């Protein structure tokens, strides 16, 4: 616990890193794509419901642009000059939930009220990156070090409770009447609001439970190699896309609002010197309060997403990534758009998708070498050299670690079996001499961020998406929040 030694190593080791992570980004080409799009979509539907909360909540104070600018200029300058790229940062629920409150403070007195709600935030913003900045400082982020397995197993089945709930009220509004909305027309008769529940519940499951099955789609017999991997890396995109689309199926005999559908930034500086100053003493409650819970977050949120079995061959960043939360804090109270933090399952799932994408890459490569060398010696040990050779030289050099490399030939493959074809089947035996791999990159978290960012100017387009649409994906993300843990594996075990 002294003060700055961690910062400066964390600096230390990321620093030499850098131009490999970039130059590995572009290693792979358009196949970045993928991981890409499927955190894009990750990011922007939890950001863009939390928006629409916030607006309803905040009476238009704060809407879906702020949390989306927000997530994605934070995004752009982690991944610029994060420390911790795998980390995706967005608004989280319990940001929402402090805000609400916060406004909910700020428009029973008098003194601030609600054209000076943005001000008062700002200045809690200013005390929370205080906070920060002394908790990183001070090397306070050691203690995550000791909390263990079950401190974020726990956190991510909170997470996974989080998200269902918020699904299961999506669902069950479906079915009310807004508070805001006229409520003498058509489309919210109770018969129609009967319909729309109905309806809601059809898309929302549909699109549940074909995404579910989607993501198992390189395991089938059926399709081509290629269409397989197209279906197991856009599904869930497609079928968000496929589901919007069957919502307009009926559209020739209903009524306008049937499903419901969904709908840069500034300064506060100017008024944030008209705060009396009873109140800016006052923000260090909140602002504790927020400390706390973006210390625990980002911590947790990295840490999940830098689990052991994953192999990772680049350090960590805890307390330098908590210093630029706090700067990031900062900059967001400023601008007037809440703080964005590291987010689960946000982050895991992009650890997943790259080591996936980085599995894809080597079982393309090793494949394409077994074939090339089946047809010239095919030794069956002189092949396993050239897929170790051809392993090595993808790999990118680094400092710290070493590549896994190809584990070895079990004792029962080799007793089953130049080598004969017929007997030596390559796609039946690579997956079992893969090890488990991320392609770390600042690319993927960069584009996604610019593409939350494009989601700003893309409004027209993002009106035509049903709201069950997202209740449906806030299931799929909350299931995506027990993937399997081994908390969870307990808990199905009793």
């Amino acid at each position: 616990f002294v003060p700055f030694e961690g910062i400066k190593n964390d600096l230390k080791g990321r620093l030499m890193c850098y131009k490999q992570d970039w130059t590995g980004g572009f290693k792979a080409g358009f196949r970045i794509l993928a991981p890409t799009t499927y955190i894009f979509f990750a990011s922007a539907i939890p950001v863009i419901s939390f928006g629409e909360q916030l607006e309803r909540s905040t009476d238009g104070v704060l809407t879906a642009v702020q949390t989306l600018a927000s997530t994605a200029i934070c995004g752009m300058i982690h991944s610029i000059i994060g420390g911790q790229p795998l980390l995706i940062l967005g608004v989280a629920e319990p940001t929402v939930i402090m805000y609400t409150f916060m406004f909910n403070f700020a428009k029973a007195r008098p003194e601030l009220g609600r054209d000076l709600f943005l001000a008062w935030s700002g200045w809690v913003c200013v005390w929370t990156a205080l906070m920060l900045f002394v908790l990183a400082i001070c090397g306070a982020c050691s203690i995550i070090n000791r909390f263990t397995r079950v401190a974020g197993e726990l956190f991510g089945l909170l997470i996974a409770m989080l998200f269902m709930q918020q699904a299961i009220k999506g669902l069950v509004d479906e079915f009310r009447i807004p508070e805001r909305e006229n409520q003498k027309l058509k489309e919210f008769l109770p018969s129609w609001r009967f319909a729309n529940g109905m309806f809601a519940l059809v898309l929302s499951f549909g699109l549940l439970l074909t995404g579910l099955r989607s993501r198992k789609a390189r395991s089938w017999r059926y399709g081509t190699g290629w269409l397989r991997s197209l279906i197991a890396d856009y599904g869930v995109p497609l079928m968000v896309l496929v589901w919007t689309g069957v919502s307009y199926i009926p559209a020739g005999d209903v009524p306008k609002g049937i499903p419901r559908r969904l709908f840069g930034n500034w300064t506060v500086v100017k008024e944030m010197l008209d705060v009396p100053i009873v109140y800016i003493i006052g923000a260090f409650i909140p602002a504790s309060m927020i400390a706390v819970l973006y210390y625990f977050d980002h911590s947790v949120a990295s840490q999940l997403a830098q689990q052991k079995e994953f192999n990772l061959r680049k350090p960590s960043s805890y307390h330098y990534d908590l210093l630029l939360l706090g700067f990031l804090t900062l900059m967001c109270g400023l601008l007037g758009v809440p703080p964005s933090n590291g987010v689960i399952p946000q982050s895991p799932m992009h650890t997943k998708s790259l080591a996936t994408l980085k599995y894809q890459l080597l079982r393309n490569r090793l494949v394409a070498t077994a074939r090339r060398s089946i047809k010239t010696n095919a030794s069956l040990g002189q092949l396993y050299d050239n897929m170790q050779e051809a392993y090595h030289h993808m790999q990118t050099p680094l400092v710290y670690q070493q590549p896994q490399g190809l584990k070895e030939l079990k004792e029962s493959t080799i007793q089953a079996t130049p080598v004969d074809e017929t007997l030596f089947d390559i796609e039946k035996e690579i997956d079992d001499l893969l090890p488990v791999e991320v392609k770390e990159q600042r690319v993927s978290n960069l584009l996604q961020s610019t593409m939350v960012g494009g989601c700003v100017a893309a409004m027209p387009i993002l009106k035509m998406i049903p709201t069950s649409v997202l209740w449906g994906y806030f299931a799929f993300m909350a299931i995506e929040s027990l993937p399997g843990n081994q908390f969870w594996e307990r808990i199905l075990l009793l």
